[PDB]
Order: structure tokens, then C-alpha cells, then sequence
């Protein structure tokens, strides 16, 4: 376990710089103090109601962060604050200066982006989910605002605020947690009584990697309450141009398969043609980094 | 005293800017009546750097008469809306950094002979500090620079010391030196481990890893060895006993200088010409 009390001021270790945004808690871009290097601060009021949910994010950002493909933990401070206000603990990580995901598509014209890019950025998120799944844990959240880019234009994993610790390797479970429209079929267990694993984590993938390619999810115009009836009973989703390629439409339909029974694991899918079968890493990595620089 | 420096206007002049440093830029500079060329370190009088700024030129003028030492020549006051500048002249070393001997290299890879000279020259400029109570603080190949003969030279004073304060480059800082929750002459040591690894693999180790990522692995992780098996078993044992994460059970300079990766070494004079050789070859 973390003990939550054993954790230091940052006064003079860190400092916040300016608001990023919002998460599951604030976003902060901030910098450590002597080296002047940047940090993303998450500031988050420290409740025995979210103790819960505090200590299993500090747990899974300790222990997976180490991986390329996941935004690094620089570790955890708590500013201790007067009577009037909460004590807030502070996360503090790898800052990716590029922004998500999602942004790069709502700053990009037409809101799509080219499909080497998408392969590029997949099999990034591939690689990330394979060093987790391969821990026993399942991400639960993976969605493009989720999905981030340093000023290099290289892919980070970010947000363990949901993710799941397994115990054993043929371990499942059934919280029932997510973003509606990223949400896997056999994740919507609001109504069964039983059970998922890994296997979840590639759906929100697929659903991913057609946010990328068409601006938003599939079932974006519906409530997330329409949504979540939808995705069970509707066809598992595929793109609407036939002006991507086969090893794309195939890909999509390999990661987007309503019954997880069938649906391929996290090693079969990272042998698949569009993830394996790509040019070099670097140029369109270079390529992307061009892209993110613009107005 | 600072107000006793001259103005360099018509004693020296600025020709064209090499890089930067520790917020000062560095040019390569011309003694106007002789046209024999020198650095010199352009930064602004401050009363905040006042401090470092003293202790810089005091060390350039006590230590720097060495051969290892790239030699202080002067210094100036540009009295100037604008802030006062300070210039810091030392010796020209034309063949520029190892760093970019290695940019500027095919594989990014320096010959291991060249690798034990260099050493050796960076050990022996080491050790005149050591002897003479001086922490460098900030040993990494862009601090080693090389002159038209290929001979080689220390640079950059601004953070040195006469300790615990946590000042240097992440890569190159050595456990220790990493006190930055409430380290003496040894911390250099390391430093010159990774700038060995670092002419050894073109970068130094954790490098493709953010500086903060590598500032909270140092301490956890293994002290670093070279990848890489076609490298000697003296050059092996050299960064093995460089990069000691315990400093107390890590070499003193004078037994590092002992060790035969730097004592068993040939014709200085063969291996320098043979470095000159390859200096000249790349531009
Ligand atoms: N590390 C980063 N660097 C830059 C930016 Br912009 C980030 C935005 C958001 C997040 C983030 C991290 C953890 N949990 C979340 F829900 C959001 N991380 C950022
Ligand atoms: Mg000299």
C-alpha cells in the first residue's frame, strides 16, 4: 500500500505554472523549481471519499508509468492547507506538451488525420496497453483525451483514476466504468449479474482509432444514456469512407468485435498489418511533429 | 574588482557565436592589434549572479594556468536602458566540444584509444582541482572542449565549488549530487563515467528518457555499463569503477588515474595526431 501522510509539501520542489485543464481533480502545467523543467501537476482535495480512487491512481502511476508509452509519475506531494480550506495531494508527471488527441483533430482540417498517423499513434497505444495487460491491469478510460502527445510528437498514456489491478492472469472483473461512447459491449454489465478483462481496453481502440479518423466517436450526436443502450444492440461500428485502406477497415473490424470471446488479445492485434506493417517510426513521427506545428 | 575592468571596446571584439552557457552566451572572439582569436563569455552584471559571476572569475584566474584548463586570459566590463555586460576571456579551443566531435561523427562513436586520451586529459585536469579544493560540478563532453592540435581542455567555472547544493546537467549528476529532499571531489568522477559512456554511445545513459524521468531513476536504478560487449574489458572495468552509486566505496582521482584503462596507454602523441587527423576529416 501508499501511505498518504508520509507524502511532503512541494513548496520549494515544484511550483504551478498555468491551468491545462480539468481531469477525473485540476491539470496543471507546472515546473521543478531548480532545473526549471516543465511537469504536469494534477491538484486534487484530498476526501475520504475519493481515498478509494487516490490511493489505486498514485499505485498504478508508481508502478507502469516506467513505460515509452505511458506519461511518467515524478512522484506525489501533498500542500497542506489552513482550517477554511481541503489539504490537495499533487501528481506529478511527465508533461506532454502537444496536447491529446483530441485536440490535434478539433485543430485540424476536415478533423481527421491521415491514416499513417493513425498507425503511427495505434500502435503507440498498442505498445502502451500490451506493458499493462501484461501487468494484469486494465486502463478502463482509454479514450482520445486520453491519448497524448509531447512536444516530439511521441504517444503517452494517461488518467489511472479507473483502471483495474487484477490478481490473477485469467483474473476478470465488473465494475462497470468508462466513457459511454468508448464503452466496450461486455463493459455495459449494468444490467447482468456477471465479468471482462483486457480484451475491453481494444475496443475503446477501435472506437479511438475512428474518432481519429472521422472527428468524433461512432453515436456522438446521441445522449451517452442512448448511447449505452445503442452499443449493445446496434452493429459493432466501422468507417463510413471507403477511401481508407483494407489493412485500416480491416483493423477496425478485428478491434471492434461485440463478443470478446471472439474478439483477438492484445499480442494478435499488434501482429495485425496496419499496426506491423508500417514505414519508418521516425519520418512519420517527424511528420506528425511538423503537423502539431501550425498557428 | 569589478569596477577596475576596462571596456573591451578596441582590446578585443566579438566575431561570431559559437553557443551558449550558463545564462551567458559564448563567441569566438579576436584581439583586435594581434588578430590571435580567444572565447569569450558575454553576460549581464546582475546583483542576483554577483555572487556566481565573483566566484567564476576567481577560479579562471587560480586554477586555469593548467594545460587541462582552457586559460583565462581577462576579463571586461561593457558599461552600458541597458544592463552592464561582463566578458570573460579564455583560450580559443578551435576544434570545438566532444560533444560535437560525436554529432559530428559517423555512428556517433569515438575510437576507444581516443576515448582513454580524453579521459586521461579530463582526469588529470580533475585531479589539478581536487588537490586544490575545487569541485567542477558540471563534467559532461559539451565542458570538454578541443583545441587545433586535438589536445584537451576544461570549460565553465559558473558552477564550481570550493558541500550539498544540487546544481549540474541531469544525465551527467552523479546519486549524491541528487539531494534535492533535505557529496564532495568523488561526484565529478561520475560525471566523467557518463561523458566516457557518452563518447562510448553517442548520448549519455537515460537519455531517451525526459531529464526529470532520469533524475528519479539515477538514484533507484543500477549504476550504468556500455551496452555493448566489443568494447575492452579495461574500458568495461573503467566505467565499472567510475560509476559507483556509493560514493564512499567509490575511487578517490588519484587510484581512478592509477587504473589501466588510463595508465596503460600509449604514444600520447600518436593517438592525438591520430584524433587531429579525424577532427580535420569531418569538417
Ligand atoms: N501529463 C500531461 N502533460 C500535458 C498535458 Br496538456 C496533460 C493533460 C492531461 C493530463 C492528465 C494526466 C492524468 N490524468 C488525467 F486525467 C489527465 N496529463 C497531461
Ligand atoms: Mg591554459
Amino acid at each position: 500500500e501508499i501511505d498518504l501522510s508520509a507524502l511532503r509539501d512541494p513548496a520549494g520542489i515544484f511550483e504551478l505554472v498555468e491551468l491545462v485543464g480539468n481531469g477525473t481533480g485540476q491539470v496543471y502545467k507546472g515546473r521543478h523549481v531548480k532545473t526549471g523543467q516543465l511537469a504536469a501537476i494534477k491538484v486534487m482535495d484530498v476526501t475520504g471519499d475519493e481515498e478509494e480512487e487516490i490511493k489505486q491512481e498514485i499505485n498504478m502511476l508508481k508502478k507502469y508509468s516506467h513505460h515509452r508509452n505511458i506519461a511518467t509519475y515524478y512522484g506525489a506531494f501533498i500542500k497542506k492547507n489552513p482550517p477554511g480550506m481541503d489539504d490537495q495531494l499533487w501528481l506529478v508527471m511527465e508533461f506532454c506538451g502537444a496536447g491529446s488527441v483530441t485536440d490535434l483533430i478539433k485543430n485540424t482540417k476536415g478533423n481527421t488525420l491521415k491514416e499513417e498517423w493513425i498507425a503511427y499513434i495505434c500502435r503507440e497505444i498498442l505498445r502502451g496497453l500490451s506493458h499493462l495487460h501484461q501487468h494484469k491491469v486494465i486502463h478502463r478510460d482509454i479514450k482520445g483525451q486520453n491519448v497524448l502527445l509531447t512536444e516530439n510528437a511521441e504517444v503517452k498514456l494517461v488518467d489511472f483514476g479507473v483502471s483495474a489491478q487484477l490478481d490473477r492472469t485469467v483474473g476478470r472483473r465488473n465494475t462497470f466504468i468508462g466513457t459511454p461512447y468508448w464503452m466496450a459491449p461486455e463493459v455495459i454489465a449494468c444490467d447482468e449479474n456477471p465479468t471482462y478483462d483486457f480484451k475491453s481496453d481494444l475496443w475503446s481502440l477501435g472506437i479511438t482509432a475512428i474518432e481519429m479518423a472521422e472527428g468524433a466517436p461512432p453515436l456522438c450526436d446521441m445522449h451517452p444514456m442512448r448511447a449505452l443502450f445503442l452499443i449493445p444492440r446496434n452493429p459493432a461500428p466501422r468507417l463510413k469512407s471507403k477511401k481508407w485502406s483494407k489493412k485500416f477497415q480491416s483493423f477496425i473490424e478485428s478491434c471492434l468485435v461485440k463478443n470478446h470471446s471472439q474478439r483477438p488479445a492484445t499480442e494478435q492485434l499488434m501482429k495485425h498489418p496496419f499496426i506491423r506493417d508500417q514505414p519508418n517510426e521516425r519520418q512519420v513521427r517527424i511528420q506528425l511533429k511538423d503537423h502539431i506545428d501550425r498557428t
